[PDB]
């Protein structure tokens, strides 16, 4: 019942939703990327930085990564 003590892992943190409830959300971090502008998806979409990517491939797609940089065609 709080996210004191509750250990999401790495690229995860705690989170209370609307219902007091605490949950393990996508929070990845992204210090260590180097092309900052949109990028491409290996998906065909384009993510306005590699951050976000990031955060698409935690929440839906575990396959996702940037397949190459600027926008998609």
């Amino acid at each position: 019942e709080t996210c004191e003590n509750v250990d999401c892992g790495p690229g995860k943190k705690c989170r209370m939703n609307k219902k007091n409830k605490p949950r393990c959300v996508c929070a990845p971090d992204c210090s260590n990327i180097t092309w900052k502008g949109p990028v491409c998806g290996l998906d065909g979409k384009t993510y306005r930085n590699e951050c976000a990517l990031l955060k698409a491939r935690c929440k839906e797609q575990p396959e996702l990564e940037v397949q190459y940089q600027g926008k998609c065609k």
